């Protein structure tokens, strides 16, 4: 339908220009025959999600690396891609005039955009917020009689929630996270900082905490929205760190898992919203094997444990293999999901870089290495922030796919809204990983998975300068001649009957 706007602002790549009554955008859906592929290529050079077809032939006329589907091969199966609407990411959506924030949320939700199926939800303030407060500040109140939802949730994210389902593609699964809970639970009496739950599982410290999972899950039920999941903490190893800036709660694993066997568990499974599933971890990724083998060597907690959250932060070094790998051969049963990802950390990169192909390339190449390691699903972060990485009552020092600038009634789709939709659009929940098997030692990232319907998709990225002439091959169809472009990613999909 409409093709890119594009605008440099002096990174490696443009960003995509969309206002009020303008944005790129796909048409529907078409499924070419048997022996057809379907390609999709952004580039650094300004080509975004362009659809070209081609044939799959009997005869190989290629060289160089093939990259053979195993489809007997498999491998686990996708719960979905999506991101966070915070505070910060509705406050910028809805500083658009309302025909943008239709463009906008279309771009992330609908089948003319990228299909996003995940929407994180945090409980109360966070970072991304514009000032703090939780569900229950007013003290001692361990019953939750005053327990509400503020204006956050019942202007700002629910009405975008509530749309977003609407223009949704495929139905839309909702997660869960809390940074803090009400000071009065807390050691240190603070929102932030180092500090825990008062007293030990079991107690009214911890029953209340729990209890308060159950009372949110009850308020956004009255606004008509269900959750497929909650996680047990935000990033729990943060509030065992003296000064911690942001809201946060610290639990030790064991603290956890005491928590989650004790109040947790018990609490939800006893409430009308025993079917939503509960997380453990939510946090990096370098806390694994070790937080997995805490809470589910104890069959008390492990349990109530439906799979366990990972975050990154792409700037750093994680190996997967020791972390990921480790984890599914120690807990196979156990699904991995990655829940919050972002870039722009270290403190010498600019928050927001407007076009960085960079940034596209660190998200794609992690969800890349995620499927590779039997995760199952992988959110992004804020759904979009202002030119400056906003607002965050903190400190702004992360970027987001979609930046608003509401002077101008305008946002840009970054390079990273592209990569993310490389896999997103073309994923949909139930999609299972399959072998894809590469004939010689390459510089390409790859991946193949198989529809519900049973056709192929596999995206390849080329993270290097210099072209790739590729073969991918399907047993069942043929080859299918191809050459990966230097600073490209590509997803092709086709029949296989
Ligand atoms: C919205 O963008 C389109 C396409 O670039 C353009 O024709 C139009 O001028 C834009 N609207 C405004 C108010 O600038």
């Amino acid at each position: 339908a409409r093709p890119c706007i594009p605008k440099s602002f002096g990174y490696s790549s443009v960003v995509c220009v969309c206002n009020a009554t303008y944005c790129d955008s796909f048409d529907p859906p078409t499924f070419p025959a048997l022996g057809t592929f379907s390609r999709y290529e952004s580039t650094r050079s300004g080509r975004r999600m362009e659809l070209s077809m081609g044939p799959i032939q009997a005869n190989h006329t290629g060289t160089g690396l093939l990259l053979t589907l195993q489809p007997e091969q498999k491998f686990q199966k996708v719960k979905g891609f999506g991101g966070a609407m915070t505070d910060a990411a509705a406050l910028n959506i809805l500083a658009l005039s309302p025909p943008a924030q239709n463009l906008l949320l279309k771009s992330y939700f609908s089948e003319e955009g990228i299909g996003y199926n995940i929407i994180r939800v945090p409980m109360a303030s966070c970072d991304f917020s514009i000032r703090t407060y939780t569900y229950a500040d007013t003290p001692d109140d361990f019953q939750l009689h005053n327990f509400s939802l503020p204006e956050e949730d019942t202007k700002l994210k629910i009405p975008l929630i509530h749309r977003a389902l609407q223009l949704a593609q495929r139905p839309v699964s909702l997660l869960a996270s809390p940074w803090t809970s009400p000071t009065w639970l807390k050691t240190n009496g603070a929102v932030n900082g180092k500090g825990s739950l008062k007293g030990q599982p079991g107690d009214i410290y911890h029953q209340t905490w729990a209890r308060y999972f159950v009372k949110f899950l009850d308020a956004y039920a009255e606004h008509k929205l269900q959750f497929w999941a909650v996680t047990a903490e935000n990033e729990p190893s943060a509030g065992l760190l003296s000064g911690y800036p942001f809201q946060c709660l610290g639990f030790t694993p064991e603290h956890q898992r005491d928590f989650i066997a004790r109040d947790l568990g018990p609490t939800l499974a006893n409430s009308t919203h025993h079917n939503v599933r509960l997380l453990m971890l939510d946090d990096q990724r370098l806390l694994l094997p070790h937080w997995a083998k805490v809470v589910l060597t104890d069959p008390e907690a492990a349990k109530y444990v439906h799979g366990i959250a990972v975050h990154w932060y792409l700037d750093f070094l994680a190996p997967a293999k020791a972390t990921l790998g480790e984890t599914h051969r120690l807990f196979p049963n156990t699904m991995l999901f990655a829940s919050e990802a972002c870039v722009g950390s270290k403190f010498w990169e600019q928050s927001v870089r407007l076009g960085s192909w960079d940034r596209g390339m660190q998200y794609s190449h992690s969800i890349i290495t995620n499927l590779l390691y039997h995760v199952v699903g992988w959110t992004d972060w804020n759904l979009a922030l202002n030119p400056e990485g906003g607002p965050n009552w903190v400190r702004n020092f992360v970027d987001s796919p979609i930046i608003v600038d509401i002077t101008k009634d305008t946002f840009y789709k970054q390079p990273m809204f592209y990569h993310l939709g490389h896999f997103s659009k073309f994923i949909p929940e139930g999609s299972q990983r399959v072998g894809l098997v590469a004939s010689q030692k390459n510089d390409l990232d790859a991946v193949a998975l198989m529809h519900p319907d049973g056709s192929a998709v596999v995206v390849v990225l080329n993270r290097s300068s210099k072209d790739v002439p590729l073969t991918i091959k399907d047993p069942a169809v043929g080859f299918l001649e191809t050459i990966s472009p230097g600073y490209s990613i590509h997803t092709y999909l086709w029949h296989r009957q």
